[PDB]
This record gives C-alpha cells, sequence and structure tokens, in this order.
C-alpha cells in the first residue's frame, strides 16, 4: 500500500460494489455517506456515490483472497485497508468480510468509523501516531467526531 500520490480532482467517486451480510444495504450505504462526510466537511472535496467500475474508490467486500496480494485472514485481526490515490485498484477499500460489522456501543467493529478510516488512506492519508487520531492503526471504539486535529491537518495539507 505505498503510495506518495494524491488526486488531481476533488470531484471523487464512489462505488459500492458489494455489501456486508450483517448490516441492511440502506444502513451500508448511510454509514459509508456519513464515513465521507466526514472528509467533504473540511475539505473542498466532493463524494458521489456512482455504480461502474470506473469510479475512483471501488468499495469491496471480501473474505480471504479477494483480488490482491493481500488476503483477509478472518475473525479478527486485519479488519480492512485501502490503496492510496491512483487509477485502477489505487484508492480503493477493502474490508473483510468475516468480521462481525456493526455501528455505535457493543460487539463487533463501527463500520462507519473503520470505513472513516479506510477512506483516509483511499485519498492519500498514512497512519497517524496521535492514539486519538482516526488514522491510529488500531481499532477502538468512542463517541464524538471522529476527526482528530491531526486528521484534519493532514487532509487539509494535501487538498
Ligand atoms: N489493517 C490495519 C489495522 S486494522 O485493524 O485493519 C484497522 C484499525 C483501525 C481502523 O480505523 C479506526 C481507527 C481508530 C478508531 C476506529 C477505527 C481501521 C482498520 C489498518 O490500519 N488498515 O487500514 C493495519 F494497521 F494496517 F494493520
Ligand atoms: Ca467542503
Ligand atoms: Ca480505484
Ligand atoms: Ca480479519
Ligand atoms: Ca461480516
Ligand atoms: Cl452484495
Ligand atoms: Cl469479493
Ligand atoms: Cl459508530
Ligand atoms: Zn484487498
Ligand atoms: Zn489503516
Amino acid at each position: 500500500f505505498e503510495g506518495d500520490l494524491k488526486w488531481h480532482h476533488h470531484n471523487i467517486t464512489y462505488w459500492i460494489q458489494n455489501y456486508s451480510e450483517d448490516l441492511p444495504r440502506a444502513v451500508i450505504d448511510d454509514a459509508f455517506a456519513r464515513a465521507f462526510a466526514l472528509w467533504s466537511a473540511v475539505t473542498p472535496l466532493t463524494f458521489t456515490r456512482v455504480y461502474s467500475r470506473d469510479a475512483d474508490i471501488v468499495i469491496q467486500f471480501g473474505v480471504a483472497e479477494h483480488g490482491d496480494g493481500y488476503p483477509f485472514d478472518g475473525k479478527d485481526g486485519l479488519l480492512a485497508h485501502a490503496f492510496p490515490p491512483g487509477p485502477g485498484i489505487q484508492g480503493d477499500a477493502h474490508f473483510d468480510d468475516d468480521e462481525l460489522w456493526s455501528l455505535g456501543k457493543g460487539q463487533g467493529y463501527s463500520l462507519f468509523l473503520v470505513a472513516a478510516h479506510q477512506f483516509g488512506h483511499a485519498l492519500g492519508l498514512d497512519h497517524s501516531s496521535v492514539p486519538e487520531a482516526l488514522m491510529y492503526p488500531m481499532y477502538r471504539f468512542t463517541e464524538g467526531p471522529p476527526l482528530h486535529k491531526d486528521d484534519v491537518n493532514g487532509i487539509r495539507h494535501l487538498y
């Protein structure tokens, strides 16, 4: 997932290729939209849902081997990964459907928070060393605005 490029356009498009069997499609679509809204709220970036493989960010829920050199392991461990800006698989976000996807307090992992984190990568952001930042490499659920000052500065430094 090595990348040093940023998008050369601000009108970013995404395609929800498939869904997780843990949540209603309406809940999934809204979670992704809200995750994207976090980033557009502090930048001139916009996110438009499309239905084509030509979308910049292709969102895919997979299990085990799913098309790249980093197959998912299973329950826990790797929750998801995303490729840095660029053509093709670049910019795409993959989620391990072997995980229990949920939202808010309770068991399972928040699709909202994990997606927001992954979209950060798909925009060119690297991991943060700030434990409270959304771009921190370790998952942990908490309430309140996901974007930490460190996350806002990182994204604006790019766009
Ligand atoms: N796979 C990861 C770890 S991960 O368990 O899949 C992960 C950890 C945390 C994630 O976002 C997040 C960060 C803070 C709070 C809530 C959610 C998303 C994904 C990762 O950060 N992938 O993007 C790593 F570090 F590369 F191994
Ligand atoms: Ca904006
Ligand atoms: Ca792509
Ligand atoms: Ca896993
Ligand atoms: Ca699942
Ligand atoms: Cl599906
Ligand atoms: Cl798949
Ligand atoms: Cl949540
Ligand atoms: Zn993948
Ligand atoms: Zn990450």
